[PDB]
DNA sequence: ATTATGACGCT
DNA sequence: AGCGTCATA
């Protein structure tokens, strides 16, 4: 009862760019705005690997990890950009420096957590206070509130979207208690005022929409995030949480998109989220392992304590390639020249990082694919990374995997790479 | 023949 | 350390 911790301590938000390499894309080139179109990586291979979708090219079922020339048989009038090629590879550089955009501006309301290129977590819970103390008790009007969706209403005793949105946020407001300022409800409401604050400078600033998702802590706010795109934001209260896992399935949190999510169903006969709530916290250890167990007893009553790290700067830069069928790289040469040309763009972005970011890399991971293997990786080696010269480093690369090739032939290369991956790791300040 | 990443857990 | 899992454009 009194001492049962509900995990309702903080304000957490996650703000996640709609389409992103397309927005990217169509403020570059006004022609592809308001169209379908999408992104794509390299052309020869079916017209290229899509990678990213524009809201109205999903409405014909185009779909990320689609070839392009299938797109074009559900939606024929497709716009399609490009991903830059640098030294026979995609570069992803022009997505990384708007990233870095969205970033900034982010960081300006509070301490950020970089999850991906695209989205961040915030923790507002200070944010949060010193707002409620210039608020003095006052009421939250609907009008600081233009775009939130509050999840699970309206409720109880119109027929168009915009509609259904306002009378939910009507009912949610005309319930908040303002007088209390330790009220987690009415720390969340003032949250969501502060995200669609946020929202609105990235929009002005860049050009670029988004979403995001209001909540205690991380895996809410992530889900929460997805429940209104595009450019709309959604508040999960704790007292939500109930009736939305109820029919929740397990695999949507994160973290359980896969095989220990794929192994909660199967070992326990269950489907969503809420039916955790069943089993006791040593049951779900006994299964899934202590710090998983523990995880899930608390996840699936809505409570999680991970925190939004201070983050704002990616740990590690790498750069991959893969050579897929035919394309292996079969000659000592031609995985020397590719090395090289890795190196050459890692070279490059480490320079930048350095004289940006004030920090040196002081490890270089190598890592191979070899034709045949069913993992991603097949072998990863490290050495040290002492000098940022694209020359010694793919020359280092070469000798500490050199040995995997089982040729007798120096010059051929067998088993044939399938991929060859450089990463930059251990950074410290510079 | 999705590809190019990037964080974190295990032993 | 090297490998595996899970994640996003
Ligand atoms: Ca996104
Ligand atoms: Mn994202
Ligand atoms: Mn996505």
């Amino acid at each position: 009862g009194p001492h049962m911790a509900t995990g309702q301590d903080r304000v957490v938000a996650l703000v996640d760019m709609d389409c992103f390499f397309v927005q990217v894309e169509q403020r570059q080139n006004p022609h592809l705005r308001n169209k379908p179109c999408a992104v794509v990586q390299y052309k020869s291979w079916k017209g290229g690997g899509i990678i990213a979708v524009s809201y109205e090219a999903r409405a014909f079922g185009v779909t990320r990890s689609m070839w392009a020339d299938d797109a074009k048989k559900l939606c024929p009038d497709l716009l399609l950009a490009q991903v830059r090629e640098s030294r026979g590879k995609a570069n992803l550089t022009k997505y990384r420096e708007a990233s870095v955009e969205v970033m900034e501006i982010m960081s300006r309301f509070a301490v950020i957590e970089r999850a991906s290129i695209d989205e961040a977590y915030v923790d507002l819970t200070s944010a949060v206070q010193e707002r409620l103390q210039k608020l003095q008790g006052q009421p939250i009007s609907a009008d600081l509130l233009p775009s939130t969706y509050i999840e699970g209403l309206p409720q109880g005793p119109t027929v168009q979207k915009e509609g259904m949105r306002k009378q939910g946020l009507f009912q949610w407001l005309d319930s908040l208690q303002i007088d209390n300022l330790t009220s987690p409800d009415l720390q969340l409401t003032v949250g969501a005022v502060i995200v669609e604050e946020m929202r609105a400078a990235i929009e002005r600033e860049t050009g670029f929409q988004c979403s995001a998702g209001i909540s205690h802590n991380k895996v809410l706010a992530k889900l929460a995030c997805g429940l209104n795109k595009p450019n709309r934001q959604t508040l999960v209260s704790h007292g939500s949480v109930p009736q939305l896992f109820s029919q929740m399935p397990i695999r949507k949190i994160r973290s359980l998109g896969g095989k220990l999510g794929a192994s909660v169903i199967e070992i326990l006969g269950i489907e969503y989220m809420g039916e955790l709530t069943q089993f006791t916290e040593s049951q779900l250890q006994s299964h899934f392992g202590e710090k998983n167990g523990s995880w899930l007893y608390a996840m699936c009553r809505g409570i999680e304590h991970d925190p939004v790290k201070p983050r704002q700067l990616p740990k590690t830069i790498g750069c991959s390639k893969n050579f897929p069928g035919k394309t292996a790289l079969a000659t000592r040469e031609q995985v020397q020249w590719w090395l090289l040309q890795l190196a050459q763009e890692l070279e490059e972005r480490l320079t930048k990082d350095r004289n940006d970011n004030d920090r040196v890399a002081t490890q270089l991971v190598v890592s191979i694919r070899v034709q045949g293997d069913k993992r991603l990786s097949s072998l990863r080696r490290c050495c040290a990374l002492t000098r940022y010269d694209a020359h010694k480093m793919s020359h280092d690369a070469f000798t500490v995997i050199k040995n995997c090739n089982t040729s007798g032939i120096q010059t051929e290369w067998s088993p044939p790479l399938t991929m060859l991956f450089l990463c930059a790791t251990k950074f410290s300040a510079s």
